[PDB]
């Protein structure tokens, strides 16, 4: 059985109950539930985790590197800013799928650049919360 | 019933039987078949079309604009170069999902820029041919 | 008698019946009619032609170069992208007036740059469809 | 009856009797006369004014803003340099047509950028003095 | 009664007892006292908090977003670097005043750019510690 | 007794009775009155002056340099354009506070750059007309 | 026997009978003849083809990729603009020699950049029509 | 007899009695005297004039253009900012020598760029007030 | 006796047992041991510490600033990203030696820029783990 | 009889016996021999010279300028760096062919820029040592 | 008695007998003579030297640094390229006057940048050979 | 026994007896002595050489490439300017350590870029003359 780490970065704990015009009306706990529901359908286990702490994100990335498990990562603002987080992600031997809820190319110019994309397997942007469900489906087929 | 236009741009007719290291071993005719198989599973119809001609691509974009049908577009090198094709795509009232087979951010700097992303609903890159199957699944849920 | 070639590039066949907020409510066939009406008033003949095909546009540019006739060209997205079309236009010995319906300077930064302006006699932007009628009036006085 | 303010910026008082290779052989007083002749033909009144003083130009822009009258403005070198003059022009509620006698895109790179274009209704460049007559004709139709 | 959150970012706990040539001789505890003294004079309550932890700053921003209370934020080096902190601040519905003690425009070029200014109500720089007292006075009048 | 020169640059004579959405509903004469009212409260004298003329602004800057009096300067569009005005301001030996009514960082990219900030004591932006009252309060304490 | 594809892009059908000051007085049909004459001397066969159509150029590139035959390509304005054409050329397993008639470095800055050079075996510029004869001689020795 | 116009731009009326560390201890009236003393020695007449007004500078440039007399111009901050003043100077048929008192290349990056240098005969910078005496000596030999 | 703080930033806890091709086969605990062995040889004491937390790094920098002790800092990805960490380091009165294990100039363009180098005493890059031993030897001689 | 100067710049004395993967297995003495063999076939004389000294290269360029003889120049790293060498080459009245052995466009970005190309007759890159033989053949026909 | 070193860099040995349209018809030996004639008039001694060798130029700069004598330096193409030569010049304790014969601002963009200007006392450009005579006159007064 | 080439570029012959504030009070002959003293301690031989001549530096680089011996290179201003010297250094099969005495990142922006760093084993900057002693110690351990 494949175990998949879903990791949300800064501010995404406020999903759904804040800024529904931007990031959608699904809350972080509902997101967790949808991911676990889809994982069961696919015969996988999803571990869904969110933190505002870069140190804490790096630790979760490290652990998935040690376990050789895949990661679906929405790093929030750290996508555009963190070399630390890119270098922890570059270490992963299993696939890394980068997810943005919003279309980061329809926004400010600075969101169009990701430290993560070049070292990710692939990227999904602007498809809302389905982004994560779709990433999980890719990883279920690419084992 | 939703009808979805899958549109491939220049060079992608050579899929699978050329450059399998880059764009994967699935051929364009197999791609068509996989998309039509998945469409049936989802209760949709996919019209899958490829052209090396920008004029011909624009016509297919126009027709989907007139029908208000969604489009999954992998525009190939025109992604990075064509304002004409962006302005035809900007006209679409149904969702437009941009797909790249390869991760265009792990390549030359010029592939990191898309004329299409800012006017697309969303973007999927680097997930190979599954990219298209995943886009089709989003569009099946977002009706 | 002066003969004037009016040449519309990609997407402008959809004028008026699409995107009236941007490019105005005059359709391409009405545009043709207004140009031919104004040409008669001025004692000229206008040949009004539109194509989504760069190859086809180049051929029409070539023919006007061979006839030494003037051209009013709205190249659409190719304004910002095509060196091919600029080099065919650079060949014209009679005047070349560049026309944009929309004000391309009140839009995305990329529309502010034209390959054509430097080799054109002159440029008219943002005055809608009158742009073309005004270009025709200049060419009637500059013979 | 429409009243139209034609406003010339620095150095354009020297028109025609200087630099005829660049800006044409029509003098500023002849320019005035041609504009007033064309205005009568169109059933409008043109007030044609030139100043080397940015303060004086701003005052003339202010007055047209207060009267809600249109403006045809050739700001000369201030086109490329003045945010003050752009912000006075941005205030106009009637149309603002930017005019350059010369084709500013066939010259030094710095002339290709205008502070005024983004806030103008439209722009006419390189059509010489007819530029102004054509702008007046647009404003006569867009009332 | 208005409650105002004053939030200091990395390194500003060392105020006054370090680098008095740059950031002034007022210490962080004296800063707190001056802010609370001025708040009483104005009939408001100030909650003054400092942290070297971006995670901790984000939490304090979140809480003010939930309470709809205003914030005076001096984010220190994170002003120039953090998209995470900008996106938490963008969420605030009450006013956000950005404060720098030093004039960040008289220093290295990189300090001249703030992620925060575009989403702030306003900015006060280079007026030392009075910066904060002045921000508090604005917020007292803008309720 | 401290005397403070408040100097407004181009277009700001139109305050309040124009563009109230941008620069607020306070007129220039009301601005004067509010500044003189606050000056009395603070035991200072404010000399409040506005001009559309760069030459006239430079003269007022010169006079304050000769008197060694402080200046609150909102230079309008000249903030982003004038080296002349910066070099006159650099001469001031008493404090210079730069004021913008609007938040110039939430607007076009060109307004984010000031010739004045690097040579000013400090800057206040986006706090509307209170900007000036707050600058006056700083200068009252920094004597 | 080596077969070599000589491929000319947009506008080069007008060679010699147009713009002899820039591209020389040899016409496209004479070019063909000179290339076939030189090929016989070298014991090779040259297939010389020109098109204004990017789609048509891509097809000719595809065919040479399938045959593993070399290509001498002068892509005209598409040299500086087309990623599509670069990606078809990148596929060639036999040598690709890029040819410009004119010295593209003695012209506008934009002609100094080629999408093709990085994926070509080599480049020959500014040696006029001999460019092609020289490329053919290289390919005759590098088999 | 040669007549030479020496023209000083904004802020240079304050020479010598202000900022002697930067621009030297010679006052504007002493500068005038030194220039007239040197002119007599050389058998020329110098007309030495200073203005803070761009309009006034343009008028003095115009007059020298009409008289075909040479100009020594220190435009102050307008050197780096004014296209208006460059275009009036470009009109001069006699030599134009650009003078800076200070070495503008040992200062802020923005002072290293002059609108005037490209259209001047020559430039003298950083040699203080002798700059002007040396320019006058060149013009005495180049008649 | 000199006390030297050796401080490792994000991801460097994984040294040696991960990515030995990049950062070498020495683990973080072996690194500690080698540094303490060399310190004894030199008559110094090394305090060797690693953290993934920017807040924690800043605290360790603060403490060395308060003790006026030197620091050898390998900040990992924060080298290229953190102004916070630069400003804490700028405070150090004893020497600061920046160390990179890898040669950061033989890698991606973004690693070639350090916030730390300009405020460091000196920099050592690409000499692997010896980097640290060499920095310690410099600090032993520069007391 | 035409005399042709073949001039090799820094490091190219090491040809063939060093870095055969990059610059090919032909040594500098073999290069000389091949060039002299081809010159005899063509009825010309080649003078083949190499130097690591820019001063020495300039002297050889000077001599060919004085003799009005053509030059084939591979300047090595000086191609991308030397304005001195460009200005000596600009003086040549006979043709100058720039040669690179390697394709300088398939390498680091800095090799893509040549000081020499704009003033050369033409350029040949990436065709190895044949580059020189081909340049000699052009010069034999262009006399 | 003041001794002044006049130092000419690469290519300037060819003065006057080459490129008289650019650098004037005075030869290097005549230049020497004019400088020595003017030096006698001024009561100074000029040592006039030219070299194509950067090493040789550096030695002459070194010697003037050791003697604390002034230098008039026209470095030719090395002006725009050499940090070595700038750092030798930065060492001079007596004045350094940079001279260009041609106006380097009316030419290619790359000539507008000098490594030398920022460390020179002053710069004289475009005044031909008089440049040197004028520099000598400054140095005679500034002792 | 390891032989190590220590190579100093332009201006560094003047070490210690010039510019002691920048490059330290150790002279070039003392530098030699310290390096030879340290080499004996380490059981190596150092050959220490300095030249102002790029040609001479290239020859010394060539010889070390032929001997497969390591090099410690401080190239002076050529660090930032010379592609020739980089390409000779790229040839070295033994380690190349780049040394700067000064911290080149605390200086002008242009010194922050090295042609050498990307092809060096490693870099040591700002540690003064110890830089060289430390490089020698690395090379003694990395054999
Ligand atoms: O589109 C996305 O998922 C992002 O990665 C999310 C971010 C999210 C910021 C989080 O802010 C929130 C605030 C309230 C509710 C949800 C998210 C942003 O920093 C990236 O540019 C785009
Ligand atoms: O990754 C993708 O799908 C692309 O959009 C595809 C392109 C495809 C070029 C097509 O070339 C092929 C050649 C042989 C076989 C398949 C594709 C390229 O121009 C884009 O940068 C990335
Ligand atoms: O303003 C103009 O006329 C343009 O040249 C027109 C374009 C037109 C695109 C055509 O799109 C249309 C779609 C529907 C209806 C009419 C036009 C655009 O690509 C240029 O930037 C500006
Ligand atoms: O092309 C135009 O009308 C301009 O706006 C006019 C300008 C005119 C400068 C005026 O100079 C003159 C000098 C003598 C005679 C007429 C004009 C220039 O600064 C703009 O770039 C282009
Ligand atoms: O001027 C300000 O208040 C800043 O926002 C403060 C910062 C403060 C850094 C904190 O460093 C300190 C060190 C010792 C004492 C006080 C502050 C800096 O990173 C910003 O560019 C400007
Ligand atoms: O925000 C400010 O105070 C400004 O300095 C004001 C300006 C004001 C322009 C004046 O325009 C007005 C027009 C009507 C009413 C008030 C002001 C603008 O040029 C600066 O970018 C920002
Ligand atoms: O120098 C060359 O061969 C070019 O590749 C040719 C082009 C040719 C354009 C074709 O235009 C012609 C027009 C009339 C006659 C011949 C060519 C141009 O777009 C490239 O920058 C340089
Ligand atoms: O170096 C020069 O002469 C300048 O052209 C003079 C200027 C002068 C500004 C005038 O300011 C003064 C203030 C007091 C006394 C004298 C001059 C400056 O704007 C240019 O960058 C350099
Ligand atoms: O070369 C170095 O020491 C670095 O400062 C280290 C970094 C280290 C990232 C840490 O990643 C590691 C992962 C596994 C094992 C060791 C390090 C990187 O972010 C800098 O660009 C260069
Ligand atoms: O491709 C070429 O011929 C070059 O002009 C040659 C150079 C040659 C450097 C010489 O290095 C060598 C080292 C060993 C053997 C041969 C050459 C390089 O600096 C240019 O970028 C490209
Ligand atoms: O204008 C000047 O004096 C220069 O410093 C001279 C140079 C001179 C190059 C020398 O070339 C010559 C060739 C023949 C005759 C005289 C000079 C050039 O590299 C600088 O950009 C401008
Ligand atoms: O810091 C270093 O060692 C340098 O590589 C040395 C240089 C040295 C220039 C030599 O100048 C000197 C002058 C007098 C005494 C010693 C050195 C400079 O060009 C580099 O940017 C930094």
């Amino acid at each position: 059985e494949l175990i998949v780490n879903v990791i949300n970065g800064p501010n995404l704990g406020r999903l759904g109950r804040r800024e529904p015009a931007v990031y959608g009306g699904t809350t972080h706990d509902e997101l967790v539930a949808l991911i676990e529901r889809e994982a069961a359908e696919l015969g996988l286990k999803a571990v869904v985790r969110q933190s505002d702490s870069e140190a804490q994100l790096l630790d979760w990335i490290h652990q998935a590197a040690d376990a050789a498990e895949p990661v679906i990562l929405n790093a929030g603002g750290l996508t555009h800013t963190s070399v630390a987080l890119r270098d922890a992600c570059a270490e992963l031997s299993a696939p890394l799928i980068e997810v943005h809820i919003s279309n980061v190319h329809a926004r400010e110019e600075f969101r169009r650049h990701s430290y993560l994309s070049p070292i990710a397997t692939g990227v999904i942007v602007g498809l809302g919360i389905q982004g994560y469900l779709l990433a999980l489906r890719y990883l279920a087929e690419h084992v």
